[PDB]
């Protein structure tokens, strides 16, 4: 009741401060100058604004027993901001998972800021009926002196249009990305074993036919994995045509170092992408799980409208909205625990020390 807004002041400060640090890490540290971190910044701005504009007023309403204390046309604006920032979070998370998947089937700041503005303009688009209709008709934004989204059509259609189509895409594109990266690793182990098999074949060889056939199959396996090494095989395949067998065999042991080079490089690469898919999936998992109680309970407010205790349902909505607000505090901590780049960045900003 009266004591309950002491907890909420904590959740505001950790939100504001963590997300400021995320915006500072992406603005300053050059190891974060990529499209994914550009989305993560935009998300942190949404998280910061939710902490500044929405969350203190929600705390304020807890102090006035949910009876709305500000001007009456401020109610529909507060619900607009609340839905706007949460809608922008889900559409960001979806835009990350989609963009990161599309990139794995492919070979600029401007390209990222264009996508972000698209996410924000859709979020402003979908949230827009709330003040347009709500400022016109208080029956849509007030229930018994309390400022809450009252129109059940807005809750249902918004819950599915503005949160189930992005979630569907986010969950599908995440799972296909795991499978995409799993095939890439499978396909590189296969290319390692056939290169290594033909390395052992060239070294055992007695004649020009065995080397020429084995280097032809090394070049084929080279075309699958890729540039640099392919010509070096051709540098040795022309030796094997002339009959220069000892001469081709010594070139192939020189190919060995160039093969081991591209293997560890493409091998780190997929480990790092699967490290990153692991972090983003915790961000994704937490957003849904923490907002899941509020989402289900608010839809059940609408279904059993008369059948259920409106007072109990509403006393759970007021608890379950802070589990989702707490999700504004988590994304920064996730980055601290699972990225050296953010953890180092944050650790120096805490000592008021900004130069990379
Ligand atoms: O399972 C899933 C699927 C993925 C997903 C995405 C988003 C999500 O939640 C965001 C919805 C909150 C937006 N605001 C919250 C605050 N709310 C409000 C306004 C006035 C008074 C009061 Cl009391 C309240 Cl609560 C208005 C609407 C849940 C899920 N869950
Ligand atoms: C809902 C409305 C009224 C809230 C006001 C929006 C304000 C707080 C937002 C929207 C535009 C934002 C800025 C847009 C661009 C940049 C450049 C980037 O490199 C660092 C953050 C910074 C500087 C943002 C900080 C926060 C910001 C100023
Ligand atoms: C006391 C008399 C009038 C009957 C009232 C029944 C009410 C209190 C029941 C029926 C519907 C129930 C809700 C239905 C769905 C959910 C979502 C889930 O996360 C569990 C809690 C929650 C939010 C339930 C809490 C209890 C609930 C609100
Ligand atoms: C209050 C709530 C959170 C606070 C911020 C938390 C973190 C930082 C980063 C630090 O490097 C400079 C101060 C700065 C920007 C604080 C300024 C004051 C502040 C806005
Ligand atoms: C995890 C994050 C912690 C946040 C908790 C805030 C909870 C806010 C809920 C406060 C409920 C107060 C209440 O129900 O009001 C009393 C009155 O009897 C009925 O109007
Ligand atoms: C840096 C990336 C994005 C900055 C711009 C995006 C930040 C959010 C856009 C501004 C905003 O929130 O505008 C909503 C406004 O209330 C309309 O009525
Ligand atoms: C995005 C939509 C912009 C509308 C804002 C209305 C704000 C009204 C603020 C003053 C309210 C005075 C009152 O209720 O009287
Ligand atoms: C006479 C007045 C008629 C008024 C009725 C017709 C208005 C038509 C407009 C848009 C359809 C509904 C828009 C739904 C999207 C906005 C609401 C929203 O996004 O709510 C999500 C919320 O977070 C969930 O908890
Ligand atoms: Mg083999």
């Amino acid at each position: 009741k009266n004591w309950s807004a002491l907890l909420t002041a904590v959740v505001i400060i950790l939100t504001i401060a963590g997300n400021i640090l995320v915006i500072m890490a992406v603005s300053l540290e050059k190891k974060l100058q990529n499209a994914t971190n550009y989305f993560l910044m935009s998300l942190a701005i949404a998280d910061m604004l939710l902490g500044f504009l929405v969350m203190p007023v929600s705390m304020l309403t807890i102090l006035y027993g949910y009876r709305w204390p500000l001007p009456s046309k401020l109610c529909a604006v507060w619900i607009y901001l609340d839905v706007l920032f949460s809608t922008a979070k889900i559409w960001h998370l979806c835009a990350i998972s989609l963009d990161r998947y599309v990139a794995i089937q492919n070979p600029s700041r401007t390209k990222a800021f264009l996508k972000i503005i698209a996410v924000w303009t859709i979020s402003v688009g979908i949230s827009m009926p709330i003040p347009v209709f709500g400022l016109q008709d208080d029956s849509k934004v007030f229930k018994e002196g309390s400022c809450l989204l009252a129109d059940d059509n807005f809750v249902l259609i918004g819950s599915f249009v503005s949160f189930f189509i992005p979630l569907t895409i986010m969950v599908i594109t995440y799972f296909l990305t795991i499978k995409s990266l799993q095939k890439e690793a499978a396909d590189l182990e296969d290319n390692w074993e056939t290169l290594n098999d033909n390395l052992k074949v060239i070294e055992k060889a007695d004649n020009a036919a065995q080397v020429k056939d084995a280097l032809t199959k090394m070049r084929a396996a080279a075309l699958d994995a890729g540039d640099i090494l392919v010509g070096q095989i051709d540098d040795a395949l022309k030796l094997a045509n002339e009959g220069k067998v000892k001469e081709a065999q010594a070139a192939a042991e020189q190919l060995k170092t160039t093969i081991n080079a591209y293997i560890q490089k493409y091998g780190q690469s997929i480990s790092n992408e699967q490290k990153a898919c692991k972090v983003l999936g915790i961000v994704f998992f937490l957003f849904v799980v923490m907002w899941c109680p509020f989402f289900i309970t608010n839809i059940m407010a609408v279904i059993c409208k008369e059948s259920c205790n409106e007072d109990v349902i509403g006393a759970l909505l007021n608890v379950f909205v802070w589990i989702g607000y707490l999700n504004s505090a988590v994304n920064p901590l996730v980055y601290t625990l699972f990225n050296k780049t953010y953890r180092s960045a944050f650790s120096r900003y805490i000592q008021c020390q900004y130069k990379e």
